[PDB]
């Protein structure tokens, strides 16, 4: 019978080759098929000829043109046009356009300051070759989130980019990170840190069992410590275990830990300490999951304590006993018994022979034991003779024992592995079978798969050769196409006949593949499985170092193999800073997860929905014969599902659905050390060598690796070869990262011989003129240590100068006869002696102090200046002080994340309903003042926005007020806070989206109803909860926000309403101001925007200066706190009444100082942009705020110093700074890096500077000024 | 009203007489609020009013 048929992907990336097969299958004529894509509304529209022989499977690609929305849902049509027939079908497809993946390395984990920074930035495709992006952004923030630096617009030319950032002498210590936003906004961010530190030298090997058995009487475990070849080193360890018990509480103290089985001793030479303990003492029950396992192996001669919080990931799992599947068919048919094996595993992974098991199966009573066979298991198979679902149960050993109580203990539990396999619809009663081979298949190795096949009346024309066909897919696309002529004779009984498929690494982690038939009866059978694939990738790389050992030696040769021609990225680097913090995962496994669309299993069932065509089902509800049954539902699998469960779509002539549808050098000198070599190459026709040479301060193991890119072969990643370089006889320094000037300190130095022969030594300390050595033991004697000998020296070191001191040390090897050791081969070979040169910095004297000098400098399109005179104490040490200033157009920061979460669907009562509308308004409003906005997100914003409206609307009454049920019913007095809040927002919201002007002023009038000259408004209704609100529910808080609302209604001040409330709230103050047993502070901030905004700028300032005095100043950011001293609320409104008082308040006085009538002065704004400094960072993690009385209030506040501050057309801003004495230094502030925290430093003693700013668009200045003082009278 | 504990840690004390019928008198000491995390959850130590 004449059948066609072709595959597309559901999900089709645009600018991307994506790959669609076609199918004819019998002749009649010359036919030509043809797919075009086109838009649901608009005349987008494409077309792509496909070609078609008789009887094959011919493939064809497409790149798809781009859409402006993220994701588009567009209608695909397939069309068969023929001389005699002609067939055509529709679906939707989504199309996405899916951006790059990229990532960055860094040259170490962690720095330290005045260091420079070096990462490089790589972007692929869904096949892992170099694609070379246009990048717009790269950035470097700071722990604070300052952005420090900063890379433009740029192109990677080998699909990858190196850069470099020099760190400040006087950093922030903590985490930064590097972050990269792709065109499509994409931002993919990578950390490091930065503190000061010195390096360790030995690592500590802590050895735990990492996941131990519930039942358990004791444990082995064992601790050691080495750091270059493998050289240990001798300590008095003390390591600890604790357990944390699992709590769901904390209580000031926070310490889980319960049981103490601590422990002590001393490590071997060539080798460690071990340990056996016994676990009853920690009763491993009522909660108990898992226990750090801490380490102090403090080096003798040397006051070292290296800790090392080794295995807390050592567990205690419930499922003691196990049982699991490994392969068995979740597709079967009756006309074929069906086969499964199962796993036996105990608690860690293991499999126990010789055990016997309890199959069980619900449906065929396949009640059946056998025996685990070595390797822990057992394979069985089932005879098929039963209705559709069967359930397939597995118990073992002790499938039921000691159901103990489990209220106040542990259950004692034991896994079971269960599975439910359902049978396909059988057209013809013949079908196909797939075998499974679920297992990680290994890539650069071919397998085969084998297919069983049944021919039960399925010939009916009777020809010879049947074509069968088979695809492979991965990533969400169709990879691989191929097909196979099985020939037969008349009824074919059955038979086994099994299809090749190399594992080539061009298939991702899954690798779905089908098979199916077409028969001329016009039907498909196939079948389809998952095969998990080992991440692997193409471009095999390894690296290698040509010598190893050696020590300060010169030329060392660093080999990569790679592709024939590949840029590859080589980083080394002492595995101390490695030691330190260890590199951010970035391996294969790193890479792969970094891919979208790992797997496509179904259609984009979320967005769109394609599941419809006829509803043949209920057309018949007739009868069986011998009593009526009228139809119902079914969950049987068919051709259509597995080609669903692949996640592509078909276009089809033949059967393949189901019928249902309406149911739902330097001689001997060290120094040099941090990281050795950062660097690139390009490789050879086979491999490239790098003749680097070799570092002198290698007193551990040089660890290196590397990556590599090529066009063909896509990139690889170097196995970590490493490098040591021991000198037998050294010397060792201990000693701080930094000093005090004054205070002396305990410098160490530590020899030491792992040459065979015994050496009697000097200890030289060249002294200079920046210190004073005075050593602890006085005799400089040489004495005698031998083979695995060490002997320290410390010196009472007081340092004279300031800054960097760099000293010098050496040791040489004594011949002296008449020796203490038996012999006295005292001259080595030419190691003889080793002059170590390592510095230390030193800080002054005394204790330091800081001021501060900020200031917002906004020349309205003309100039500004202001000048700024740095005193000093008389007492300041000298070259102690220090200064510098920075510069930029802030409020771009909680901008990014913030925006994101809030804008929710609105839902339930009139009083939940308004804590997801209210916000949508605010929100909307600042994303409009600061420029950052997008149309796709107002009209999904505006949809909110309207809906709880007239959502809102509903729990109206006649008298125009609003309560928390509304009125099914009407048995309620609507809620004066609730009215007031509803017509503050309405009032907002009547600006973008339009509003029934009777709502406000039918409100405005039922408010007046409930207004009292003295006292001005009074409370009338029920609340559900306190948390919609800061309002301390006193007449003169809620006045307070009701005239708020009013004034902020546009209303006259010599308005009735307002008059008679603008009395009661001078009453309210000038008693509020004198009587402090009354009120504290929420009311204080409220009456300052309410004055402000009413135009009393002489009570604005009374008010505001008695405010300003009672503020809490910090780190440059003013702000304000409800005083916690007097009491603490309720359990659950005890967070809003104060952090969100803190948090609302903050943002009421900030309105308040905003609104002056002519306009804010300098001094006005200056003081509240400070005040934006602590809101802005006080920011909830996910979005908005703690409240929503405060969230609201904030997004008010900043959208109206959004408003003031910015400038749209002023793209120009210029800053100039110079001092009285010869300084000059300027900058650009414009619409790019207002986003920029610049910097510069100051060089004058006697500071008499001048800012001048110029142009449009607000900068901020912040001087700080550091020193050191040391008065003292004790 | 507050007052302080004489010997023996007692305090005696009066009050007037002008109200409705069922009168509440409660007397909390020392600290009354304070933070021990939930309620009920792991532990509860109270000091009994
Ligand atoms: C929300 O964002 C819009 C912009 O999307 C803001 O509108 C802009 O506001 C300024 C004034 O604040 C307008 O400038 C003036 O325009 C008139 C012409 O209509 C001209 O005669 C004046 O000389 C002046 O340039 C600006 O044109 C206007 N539109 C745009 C597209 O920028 C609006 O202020 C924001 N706020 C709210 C609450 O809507
Ligand atoms: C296993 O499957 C076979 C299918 O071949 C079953 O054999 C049939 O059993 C019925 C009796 O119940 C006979 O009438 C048929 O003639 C048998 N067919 C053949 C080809 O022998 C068998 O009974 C099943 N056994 C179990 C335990 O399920
Ligand atoms: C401490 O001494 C060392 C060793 O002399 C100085 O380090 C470098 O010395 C070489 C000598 O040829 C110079 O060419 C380098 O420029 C020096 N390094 C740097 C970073 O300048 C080191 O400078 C000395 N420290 C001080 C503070 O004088
Ligand atoms: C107990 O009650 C008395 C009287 O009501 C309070 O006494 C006042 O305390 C302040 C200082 O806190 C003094 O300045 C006044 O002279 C006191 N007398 C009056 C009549 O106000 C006392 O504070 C209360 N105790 C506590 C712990 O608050
Ligand atoms: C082609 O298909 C049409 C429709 O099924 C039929 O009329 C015709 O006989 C077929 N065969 C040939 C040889 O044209
Ligand atoms: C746009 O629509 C017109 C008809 O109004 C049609 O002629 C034209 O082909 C369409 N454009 C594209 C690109 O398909
Ligand atoms: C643990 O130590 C004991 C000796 O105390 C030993 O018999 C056993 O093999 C060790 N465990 C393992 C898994 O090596
Ligand atoms: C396992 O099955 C066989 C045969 O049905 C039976 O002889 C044996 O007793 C069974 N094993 C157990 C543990 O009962
Ligand atoms: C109530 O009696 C007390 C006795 O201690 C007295 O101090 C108070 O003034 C009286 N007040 C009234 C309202 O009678």
């Amino acid at each position: 019978k004449p059948q066609y048929m072709v595959l597309v992907p559901s999900l089709l990336h645009t600018e991307t080759t994506e790959k669609g097969c076609v199918l004819l299958s019998y002749l009649n004529e010359t036919v030509t098929v043809s797919a075009s894509l086109e838009s649901v509304r608009g005349n987008r529209s494409l077309f792509t000829d496909l070609e078609a022989e008789n009887d094959v499977l011919h493939c064809v690609a497409f790149a798809v043109p781009k859409s402006s929305s993220n994701e588009e849902v567009m209608f695909l049509t397939v069309q068969v046009k023929g001389p005699t027939q002609e067939f055509k079908k529709r679906t939707t497809v989504m199309v996405k356009n899916e951006d790059s993946l990229v990532f960055v390395q860094t040259d170490k984990s962690i720095y330290k300051p005045g260091q420079t920074v070096k990462f490089r930035v790589v972007s692929m495709d869904e096949n892992f070759h170099p694609l070379n992006e246009l990048i717009p952004l790269v950035y470097i923030q700071d722990p604070k989130g300052n952005r420090i630096a900063q890379w433009q617009s740029f192109q990677l030319e080998g699909g990858l980019k190196q850069f470099s950032f020099p760190l400040s002498s006087e950093p922030f210590q903590g985490s930064y990170k590097v972050v990269v936003q792709k065109k499509s906004g994409g931002r993919t961010e990578h950390p490091f840190t930065v503190e000061e530190f010195v390096l360790p030298k030995f690592e500590v090997q802590v050895t735990v069992p990492k996941i131990i058995t519930i039942l358990e009487e004791e444990m082995n475990v064992s601790v050691c410590g080495l750091y270059t070849y493998g050289k240990p080193v001798p300590g008095h360890v003390t390591v600890s275990i604790c357990r944390k018990y699992s709590d769901a509480s904390d209580c000031h103290g926070e310490d889980s830990q319960a049981f103490c089985e601590k422990f002590s001793g001393q490590l071997n030479s060539h080798g460690c300490f071990y340990q056996q303990v016994k676990t009853k003492v920690f009763q491993l029950k009522r909660k108990e999951y898992e226990m750090k396992l801490h380490t102090e192996a403090q080096i003798q001669e040397e006051g070292t304590v290296v800790e090392l919080t080794g295995r807390q990931s050592s567990e205690i799992t419930r499922t003691i006993t196990k049982l699991s599947f490994v392969k068995v068919d979740s597709h079967f048919r009756q006309g074929i018994p069906f086969f499964g094996q199962v796993r036996l595993v105990d608690g860690k992974g293991v499999p126990i022979p010789n055990k016997v098991i309890f199959i069980r199966g619900n449906e065929a009573n396949y009640y059946s034991n056998a025996t685990t066979d070595e390797h822990g298991l057992v394979q069985f198979s089932i005879n098929t003779t039963n209705v559709m679902g069967t359930s397939l149960t597995v118990r073992v050993n002790y499938k039921d024992r000691s159901p103990c109580y489990g209220y106040q203990w542990v259950s004692e539990e034991h896994e079971e592995a269960h599975h439910t396999a359902y049978l396909v619809f059988s057209p013809s009663k013949s079908f196909v079978h797939l075998e499974p081979m679920s297992h990680e298949l290994p890539c650069g190795h071919t397998q085969t798969v084998q297919a069983h096949y049944i021919l039960n009346g399925g010939t009916l024309l009777g020809l010879k050769k049947l074509s069968f066909y088979y695809l492979i897919m991965a990533k969400g696309g169709i990879v691989r196409t191929g097909t196979h002529g099985l020939l037969v004779k008349q009824e074919d009984m059955k038979g086994h006949f099994s299809i090749s498929i190399p594992v080539k690494s061009d298939i991702a982690p899954v690798a779905r593949l089908l098979i199916y038939a077409v028969l001329p009866t016009g039907d498909v059978i196939g079948d389809s499985a998952k095969y998990d694939v080992e991440n692997c990738l193409a471009n095999k790389v390894d690296l290698s170092f040509s010598p190893s050992q050696s020590l300060p030696a010169s030329h060392a040769h660093l080999r990569v193999t790679a592709a024939p021609q590949s840029v590859c990225a080589l980083r080394a680097v002492d595995q101390s800073v490695l030691l330190m913090k260890p590199d951010a995962e970035l391996s294969a496994s790193s890479v792969y997860n970094l891919l979208p669309e790992k797997d496509l299993t179904g259609f984009p069932g979320p967005l769109n929905d394609q599941d419809n065509e006829d509803c043949i089902n209920r057309h018949n509800v007739y009868i069986n014969g011998i009593t009526y049954t009228p139809v119902s539902s079914t969950n049987e699998k068919d051709m259509y599902s597995f080609l669903e469960d692949m996640g592509l779509k078909a276009f089809t002539n033949s059967k393949i659905r189901k019928p249902k549808m309406c149911p739902q050098t330097e001689t001997v000198r060290k120094y040099f050390p941090e990281t050795w070599i950062w660097d690139l190459v390009v490789v050879n026709s086979a491999g490239v060598a790098e003749v680097g040479v070799t570092v002198p301060d290698t007193i551990t193991e040089w660890k290196a690796g590397a990556f590599c890119l090529s066009e063909d072969a896509g990139l690889g990643i170097s196995s970590t070869a490493s490098l040591r370089a021991f000198q037998p006889f050294f010397v060792e320094l201990t000693m701080p990262y930094s000093v005090i000037r004054g205070e002396a300190f305990t410098l160490k130095a530590t020899v030491l011989n792992y040459l065979p022969k015994c050496i009697r030594v000097s200890v030289q300390l060249e002294a200079s003129p920046a210190f004073l050595a005075v050593p602890v033991e006085k005799e400089q004697a040489p004495h005698c240590i031998c083979a695995n000998g060490r002997q320290t020296v410390s010196w009472a070191v007081t340092p004279k100068s300031l800054g960097n001191v760099n000293f010098t040390v050496s040791a040489e090897a004594l011949e002296s006869q008449e020796l203490c050791g038996t012999e006295v081969p005292s001259v080595p070979e030419h190691g003889r002696k080793d002059t170590v040169i390592k510095p230390l910095l030193v800080e002054p004297e005394g204790l330091e102090k800081e001021t501060t000098f900020n200031s917002l400098l906004c020349p309205s399109g003309g100039e500004v200046s202001e000048e700024l005179s740095l005193k000093l104490p008389p007492n300041v040490v000298e070259e102690s002080a220090r200064a510098s200033v920075s510069v930029l157009g802030d409020i771009l920061g909680s901008a990014m994340q913030n925006t994101q979460n809030l804008l929710q669907m609105p839902y339930g009562c009139g009083e939940q309903n308004m804590v997801l509308f209210a916000p949508n308004i605010y929100v909307l409003d600042y994303l409009n003042e600061t420029q950052q906005l997008t149309p796709e997100i107002k009209s999904k914003a505006i949809g909110y926005l309207n809906t709880g409206y007239q959502r809102q609307l509903n729990y109206k009454h006649y008298d125009g007020s609003y309560s928390t049920f509304g009125e099914r019913y009407g048995r309620n007095q609507g809620n004066t806070w609730l009215t007031a809040f509803v017509l503050k927002t309405f009032a907002q919201a009547r600006a973008y989206i339009f509003i029934d002007e009777a709502h406000i002023t039918q409100a405005l009038i039922w408010l007046s109803q409930r207004q009292k000259d003295n006292g001005c408004f009074r409370s009338s209704g029920s609340l559900l909860n306190n948390a919609i609100k800061g309002g301390v529910e006193d007449e003169v808080t809620l006045s307070a926000y009701i005239t708020i609302a009013l004034l902020e209604i546009p209303l006259t001040v010599t308005h009735p309403v307002v008059r008679n409330a603008l009395f009661c709230l001078e009453s309210a103050w000038k008693t509020a101001q004198e009587g402090d047993h009354g009120s504290h502070v929420y009311t204080k901030a409220l009456l300052a925007y309410a004055f402000a905004l009413a135009g009393n700028q002489d009570k604005r300032k009374e008010v505001l200066k008695s405010l300003n005095e009672e503020a809490v100043k910090k780190d440059n950011s003013v702000h304000w706190e409800r005083p916690q001293k007097p009491k603490a609320p309720v359990g659950h409104f005890y967070e809003p009444q104060a952090p969100s008082a803190e948090v609302e308040m903050t943002s009421y006085v900030l309105l308040a100082y905003l609104t002056a009538q002519p306009a804010p002065t300098s001094e006005d704004l200056t003081s509240a942009t400070n005040i934006v400094k602590w809101i802005t960072k006080q920011q909830n993690a996910q979005g908005g705020f703690s409240s929503t009385q405060d969230t609201v209030v904030a997004l008010h506040a900043l959208s109206k110093y959004g408003a003031a501050t910015f400038t749209r057309t002023g793209k120009a801003a210029q800053v100039t700074i110079q001092s009285s004495g010869t300084f000059s230094s300027k900058f650009q502030v414009d619409n790019n890096n207002r986003l920029l925290l610049q910097q510069v430093s100051l060089p004058e003693l006697p500071g008499e500077y001048s800012m001048k700013v110029t142009g449009e668009g607000c900068v901020y200045l912040q001087t700080s000024l550091k020193y050191n003082i040391l008065p003292e009278k004790e």
